[PDB]
């Protein structure tokens, strides 16, 4: 017989449970609905469903009406709407986490073993006719052909919203502290056991590497001096595992928390910036605490860099990414009234969703020079040659690519987009419409409703055969964008819940930690509350370059 | 200079932070008070302080007035007070956890490394004059002399509240799933990384041992048949590390989740009962789910045994321990309105606090036979000889010892109480009065106010020199008891917050897990909601003996 859970009968976060040989039951508990399919709405849910404006309309209100938002930002309505964004979006992510690659049900092993990634929806069952359930073809399109035909950049499409490569390397640096997929254990497994903003891309994902990176004097990290400037130390001075070209000159390798940050100059740029910030904070703490040993000067400075990381990513990173006239705010006290679990567990869908390789340009313009991928990838001297001031200045002027819309990935890194499609089939992710229904959206009825477009949609209808068989990552990238925006509807309504739940589920946002004694007094606590990326760069440099998440006018 | 934090200046959960060379500041954030010492009360805190009845008066209301509580238990007030018990006590435990043996401050390492135990108050600083801070003698009393003079049983003092040895072996079995102190790593470190009711004393504290114990058929655990009765399997059949006498006959060893459960017959009694329960639940799930594999039948049955463990410990274990006419209730839905973190981290003070060795009798009466410690400790055939029916029947009739009051530990196990005092000095626990102030109680002004007694109090005043130098564990055990009760005030107000936070901080109590689909439908979910210890015994036996947490009339 056919597995009935292949039909995805349970609506609105209902739980399909097989009974007997061939039957099933949906668990409608606290879904807001009742009935066999969990489709009979309750009274409050019906009222809030008919009074619910569409996400595109909300994007219209938040991106227009500048006279209104100048009033909203100057009053308490800013705090009210910020609390609304946080609670409504993070309510949509399960905490405690539910499933993983091993278990399509709730288990103690899925809870306690943090080596897994979690997942929002279950896998497609093994006994389904179609690889995506019941609708579609008996085999799926070629990932190389989908990437070549629909995701490959032909002409560079710049982000209309003004996004930097300073933004894009910040997004690669920031997201690789909780995206470390284990090559040994396989897909669905992670080495980043913090599952969030722990800065394990700076201090290491385990304790032994952390002690290999620490100076053990004044709480500082180890470092080396080149041309009078502070850089991460050599692997000869900090002997820990760093991926590099086989046959480099170590004594020119640099040791940082993330094993792969040597492979790109912008990633080692940010690692240099944060290391300089760590030791500056250590100087500020030691001035105020002469009695502290090495551990307390270290751990409190780590908490300061964690806090100012979340400050910068909410009020500048997500601010630039949203385009909102509403000025976003990082205040953990906004959640002190609600029931909010201060935990995070990285989802595999959220790993699929941060493949923002369209941000990468055709070439890397640094002043008068223009470097190709072969000149930029794996390059080891460009950081020390130009300096952090000059690479921040050059990356904050070059435009980044638009994420959504399709057909904007360079061919040098298009292979990544290929593997993430193939990995999406290994992990048995559900169809794109099922993730739209899970994150509060209506499924698409046709491919041309997806793309807003005639050619690609019809060729996709030849490849997939049904809209209900479209895969997750191609659906996120081939979706139509909101007008003059970085990406489209599904990247909004799926990416924001994971990202904000990951930012305020950090325990430093809890009532138990969010106080001045945690950060060594009012000095470090105002370092968290006052952090910009301009202060992250220009306080750790000799000159202050142009530093921003957007291009200049 | 003298460390000012040695004086413990910060009151009401204030945080002592050293500034400069010799000064300090208290962090009064969300303490309810303000001022330099955090002693100036706010308006609401003053109102709730003057309107706060004493804990002894609350114990009087909860243990008397049977006509009133017969009305309360039949109405919604039972649900109201239970919510009040849960929210008020667990609010007193920090979640996320704060400190550990390494860090007397908040750190990311204290958060993420679950190998540590946590601690509620910081350690006594190393630069204090007195080992307990500032008040007391330059060295502390001999732990062997305190145990011999004040904790050693002379005549058996039975619990006036009626407590079984079925209770006491349940308390030893239950608490050794989150009390596994690492001999390799030392004090302050634990092997039980679940930090709560994970049943790792049944399924193992790591995954490899878990697969060594699983049958991998129908989700069951491995087992062996002796005299027609189901027992845990031999180590020859389940080859995993089990502590036993060097030179036993394995093929008569039994393999269970906890490495030390072979050393006592009552611990292996409970492990036998829970193993029979696991495979019974596997039969019930397989009847309803013919399609499930081995993993889902296993993990959901584990969640059923976790849930019915918490049901039994709240509505029978803590019920018998309290003596309340208020009938306690396990309903996680009581906390769905509040802000409650579904996490637990075992504290070292709570480890100090569950040393209930006074419960153990002078001898172990089994029917007509009466076994000594040398006949009962390490004995390997008594379980299979009498059977679980007969040992449950015999343990539910023999009285257990009163915990509080002092002078009630048998000499066979008095050495444990010695080491836990010495360990209390290794961990640098603060004085007993400081934990009274931390858990919402006034400190004692004298030793005779502590004991309600003349002789022991004066000899303690010769040994310690000041009431403010009394240690934690001796203060808990030498305290006066509430009238006709198992122990005294400080064991109430310290033990209940850890214990209830540990019971409902389990993620199965969260809104995300507490539903029927988690337990495989209404069958297992009613197995959680209907579990008694009589059902835990008599459904897994041929005959139903007397099974209770209290002696018969
Ligand atoms: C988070 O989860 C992951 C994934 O679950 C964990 O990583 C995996 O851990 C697995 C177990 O440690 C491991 O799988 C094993 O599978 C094969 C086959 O397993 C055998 O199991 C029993 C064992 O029988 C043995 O008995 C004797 C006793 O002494 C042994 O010497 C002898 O070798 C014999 O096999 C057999 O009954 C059965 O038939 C199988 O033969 C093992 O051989 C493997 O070596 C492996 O241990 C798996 O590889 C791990 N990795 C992955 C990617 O799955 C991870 O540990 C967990 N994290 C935490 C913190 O718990
Ligand atoms: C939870 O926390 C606990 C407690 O912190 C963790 O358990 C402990 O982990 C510690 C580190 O893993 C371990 O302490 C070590 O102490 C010293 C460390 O000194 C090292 O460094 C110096 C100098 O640097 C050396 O480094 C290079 C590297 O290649 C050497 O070759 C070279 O010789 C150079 O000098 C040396 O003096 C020293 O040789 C060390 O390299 C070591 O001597 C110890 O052996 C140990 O490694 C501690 O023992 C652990 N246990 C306890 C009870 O503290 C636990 O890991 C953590 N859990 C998690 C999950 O993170
Ligand atoms: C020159 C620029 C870049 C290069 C060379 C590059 C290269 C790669 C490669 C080779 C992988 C491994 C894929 C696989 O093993 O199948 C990867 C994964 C990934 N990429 Fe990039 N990428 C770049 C830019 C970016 C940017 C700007 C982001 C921004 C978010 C990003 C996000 C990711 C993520 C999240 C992963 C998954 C990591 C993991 O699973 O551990 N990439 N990238
Ligand atoms: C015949 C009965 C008992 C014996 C022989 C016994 C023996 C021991 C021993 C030898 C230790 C180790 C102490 C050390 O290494 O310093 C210990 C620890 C402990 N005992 Fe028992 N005990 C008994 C009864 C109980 C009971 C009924 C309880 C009920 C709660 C209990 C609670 C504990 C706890 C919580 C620990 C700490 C465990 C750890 O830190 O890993 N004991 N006991
Ligand atoms: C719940 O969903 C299932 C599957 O979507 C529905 O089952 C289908 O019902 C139609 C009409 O009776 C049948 O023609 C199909 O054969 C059914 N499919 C399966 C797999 O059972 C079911 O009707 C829905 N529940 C309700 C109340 O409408
Ligand atoms: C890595 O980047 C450095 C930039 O310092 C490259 O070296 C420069 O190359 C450009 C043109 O290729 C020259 O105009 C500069 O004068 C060079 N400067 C130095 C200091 O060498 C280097 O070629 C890059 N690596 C690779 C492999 O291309
Ligand atoms: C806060 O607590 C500290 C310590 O209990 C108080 O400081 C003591 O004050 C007395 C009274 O003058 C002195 O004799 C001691 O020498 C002080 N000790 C220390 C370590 O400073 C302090 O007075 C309290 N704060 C207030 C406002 O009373
Ligand atoms: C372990 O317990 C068994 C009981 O099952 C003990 O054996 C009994 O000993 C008593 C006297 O001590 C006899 O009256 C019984 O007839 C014995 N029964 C059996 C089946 O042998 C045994 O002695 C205990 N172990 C130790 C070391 O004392
Ligand atoms: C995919 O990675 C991310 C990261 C962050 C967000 C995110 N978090 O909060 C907000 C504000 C909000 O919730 O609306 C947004 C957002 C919203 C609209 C928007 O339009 C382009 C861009 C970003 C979303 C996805
Ligand atoms: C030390 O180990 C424990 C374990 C459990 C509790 C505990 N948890 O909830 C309640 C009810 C309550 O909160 O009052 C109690 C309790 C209260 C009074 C009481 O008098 C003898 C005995 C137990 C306390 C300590
Ligand atoms: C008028 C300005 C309102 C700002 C509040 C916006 C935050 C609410 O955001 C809402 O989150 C839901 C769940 O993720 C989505 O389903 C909705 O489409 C989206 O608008
Ligand atoms: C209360 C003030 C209401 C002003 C009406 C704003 C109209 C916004 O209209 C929006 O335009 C978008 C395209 O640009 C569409 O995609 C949205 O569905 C639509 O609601
Ligand atoms: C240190 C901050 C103290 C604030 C809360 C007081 C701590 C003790 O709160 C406890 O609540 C229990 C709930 O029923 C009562 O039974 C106890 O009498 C009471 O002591």
């Amino acid at each position: 017989p056919v597995n009935p859970c292949c039909y995805y009968p349970c609506q609105h976060q209902g739980i399909c449970v097989r009974f007997g040989l061939d039957r099933y039951q949906c668990d409608c508990t606290r879904t807001g609905y009742s009935g066999p399919n969990c489709t009979i709405p309750e009274i409050w849910t019906w009222l809030r469903t008919t009074l619910r404006p569409s996400p595109s309309f909300i994007h219209f209100l938040l991106t227009h009406g500048r006279w209104l938002w100048d009033f909203v930002n100057a009053t308490f309505i800013r705090d009210t709407l910020m609390r609304l964004v946080l609670t409504v979006r993070s309510n949509l992510i399960p905490s405690p986490p539910t499933y993983n690659i091993a278990h399509d049900y709730i288990s103690w092993e899925s809870f306690s073993n943090v080596s897994y990634y979690t997942r929002i929806l279950p896998s497609v069952p093994r006994d389904c006719p179609t690889p995506m359930d019941t609708k579609g073809k008996k085999q799926l399109p070629d990932a190389e052909f989908l990437s070549r035909r629909f995701l490959l950049r032909r002409k560079f499409i710049p982000d209309p919203q003004s996004t930097n490569l300073m933004f894009a390397f910040f997004a690669q640096h920031f997201t690789h502290q909780f995206f470390k997929t284990s090559g040994k254990m396989g897909p669905g497994f992670t080495k980043a056991l913090g599952h969030g903003v722990d800065l394990g891309h700076i201090y290491g994902d385990n304790l032994e590497r952390q002690y290999q990176l620490r100076l053990f004097k004044d709480g500082k990290l180890k470092y080396q001096m080149l041309n009078g400037e502070v850089y991460p130390p050599s692997v000869e001075e900090a002997p820990v595992l760093m991926h590099y070209p086989r046959g480099i000159p170590p004594q020119s390798q640099m040791a940082v928390g993330q094993e792969v940050f040597g492979l790109l100059p912008g990633l080692m740029l940010y690692a240099t910036i944060w290391l300089r910030e760590h030791n500056r904070v250590c100087d500020l703490l030691k001035a105020e605490h002469p009695t502290w040993g090495d551990e307390q000067l270290f751990q409190t400075a780590r908490l300061i860099l964690i806090g100012e990381t979340i400050k910068i990513v909410i009020e500048e990173y997500v601010q630039q990414l949203s385009g909102y006239f509403l000025q976003l705010k990082f205040d953990p006290e906004l959640l002190f009234g609600a029931q909010f679990q201060y935990r995070n567990r990285i989802a595999m869908e959220f790993n699929q969703l941060y493949h923002w390789h369209p941000l990468m340009p055709d070439s890397f313009r640094v002043g008068p020079q223009d470097y190709s991928y072969e000149q930029f990838l794996f390059n080891t001297s460009m950081l020390v040659d130009y300096g952090v001031e000059a690479l921040v200045d050059a990356f904050s002027r070059q435009p980044a690519g638009r994420i959504g819309g399709g057909r904007n990935i360079d061919h040098h890194i298009l292979h990544v987009a290929v593997d993430v499609i193939k990995e999406s089939r290994v992990l048995r992710l559900q169809p794109f419409n099922e993730y739209r229904k899970r994150f509060g959206m209506k499924p698409y009825t046709s491919f041309q409703e997806l793309t807003g477009e005639k050619e690609m949609a019809a060729e996709l209808e030849e490849l997939y055969g049904d809209i209900d068989a479209l895969e997750f990552y191609p659906g996120l990238l081939l979706e139509k964008c909101h007008p003059n925006s970085i990406f489209g509807e599904s990247m909004i309504e799926m990416g924001a819940p994971f990202s904000l739940k990951g930012l305020l589920g950090n325990p430093i946002c809890s009532p138990e930690y969010w106080k001045a004694s945690t950060f060594g007094g009012e000095v470090g606590f105002n370092l968290v509350k006052t952090a910009t990326l301009k202060k992250l760069v220009c306080l750790n440099t000799k000159t202050c370059p142009y530093v921003s998440f957007h291009v200049p006018d």
